[PDB]
C-alpha cells in the first residue's frame, strides 16, 4: 500500500500538471513519503509511468476470463468493457486522459514516450493474435489483410478516445462506443478493402 | 500583411520545436528577428498566433474547394487534406503541434479554447455537408446526422493521431484513402448510422 499509494499520487499529479511539468519530488509530497522510500520502490519518473501503464493493462487482461462463446466474441466484449471502464473507473479515465492529452512529444518526455510505445507494441501484437485466432475459427476471411486490419482497429478506437476527450466528453460514450465498435467489426468481417 | 505571415511562421516553427507551452514570445520574436514590441503590435499573445495559424490551415482547405456534387467534393477534400499533411510543411507542422505538442494543462487553457472554437466551426461545416447530401439523396433521409458527424471526426482524428503518435510508422498515402473509402461506404450504407 506504499507502492500503490505512490502510483496514485503520480497519476493524480500527471493528471493535474502533465507528465513533463511533474517532478519525482512533488509526487513524494502527494504520497507523503520520503524520497529514499520513493527511490526504494522506483528508480525514476518513467518507472512510475511504466507501473501506471502496467496496472491499466493488468486490469484489462485480468477481466478477460470474466469477459469470456468464441474468441472473436471475447474481443467484442473486451472492447465494450474497455470503453465502459473509461467512463466508470477513475484510474483508467485519468490515465488515458494523460496519455492522449497530457503527454506532449518533446525531448523532455522522450523516455516516458518510449515506455508508452513498449506497451503499445505489446497491444499491437495482442490484436494480431486475436485476428490470427479469428481467421482460424473462420470469423474473419482467410485473405484478411492483418497488417492493415491492425492499423484500422487502432486507428478507429484511438479516434474515438481522442474525440471523446477533445470534445470534453461532450457525447455519451456509453451509447456511441457500441455503434463505433459495431461498425468496425462489421468492416473487419465483411468489407473488401480489408482483404489482401 | 506580409509582416504578419513572417511572424506567424516563426511561431509555427517555434511551436513545432518546443511545443506551445514552453514557447515564449521572446523566442518567437527572436526566430522572426524582430523586437518584442514589433511582434506585440501584430499579435498580443501566443493564443493569437495559434489562432491565426489555425485560421490559415482552414483558409487553405476552403480556398482549394473553390478550385460532381458536393458529396463528391467532400470525398475529394478529405483525400486532399491527407495528401497535404505529407507534402505541405505548414500543414504537417501545424497538425503535429495540435495533436502532439498541445498539452491540456491550465497554462494552455486559452490555446485549447482557441482549438475548440475552430473544431466547432469544422463540425458545423461537416453537419452542413451531411444536410445537403441528404437532400440531394447522396445519403439516406434516415441518416442519424448527430452520430454521423461524431463518426466522421473520430475516423479522421484517429488516422491523424495514429500516424503522428506512432512516428509516421505507416504510409499515409496508402492508408488514408482506404480508411476514407470505408468511412464513405458506412455513411452511405451502414444501418448503424440511421434512425
Ligand atoms: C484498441 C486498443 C489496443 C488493443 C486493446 C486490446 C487488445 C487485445 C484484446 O484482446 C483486447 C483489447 C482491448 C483494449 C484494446 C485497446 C483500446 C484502445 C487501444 O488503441
Ligand atoms: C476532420 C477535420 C475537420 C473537418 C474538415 C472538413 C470539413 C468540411 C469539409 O467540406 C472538408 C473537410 C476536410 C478536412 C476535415 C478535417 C481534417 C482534420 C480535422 O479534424
Amino acid at each position: 500500500k506504499t507502492k500503490e499509494h505512490l502510483m496514485l499520487a503520480a497519476l493524480e499529479t500527471f493528471y493535474r500538471k502533465g507528465i513533463a511539468r511533474t517532478s519525482l519530488n512533488e509526487i513524494a509530497q502527494a504520497a507523503g513519503v520520503t524520497r529514499g522510500a520513493l527511490y526504494w520502490h522506483f528508480k525514476n519518473k518513467e518507472d512510475l509511468f511504466d507501473a501506471l501503464f502496467q496496472r491499466i493493462c493488468d486490469d484489462i487482461e485480468n477481466c478477460i476470463a470474466q469477459d469470456a462463446g468464441g474468441s472473436w466474441t471475447v474481443f467484442r466484449h473486451t472492447l465494450l468493457h474497455f470503453f465502459e471502464r473509461l467512463q466508470s473507473n477513475d484510474i483508467h479515465y485519468k490515465f488515458h486522459n494523460i496519455l492522449f492529452l497530457k503527454c506532449e512529444h518533446t525531448e523532455q518526455n522522450a523516455a516516458v514516450i518510449a515506455i508508452a510505445r513498449k506497451h503499445q507494441a505489446i497491444w499491437r501484437e495482442k490484436i494480431t493474435a486475436v485476428l490470427t485466432e479469428a481467421v482460424e475459427n473462420q470469423d474473419l476471411a482467410d485473405d484478411l489483410d492483418k497488417e492493415t486490419a491492425v492499423i484500422f482497429i487502432k486507428s478507429t478506437l484511438d479516434g474515438l478516445i481522442w474525440r471523446w476527450f477533445s470534445s470534453g466528453e461532450s457525447f455519451d460514450l456509453g451509447k456511441t462506443a457500441p455503434r463505433i465498435i459495431g461498425i468496425m467489426m462489421d468492416n473487419l468481417e465483411n468489407h473488401p478493402c480489408l482483404r489482401r
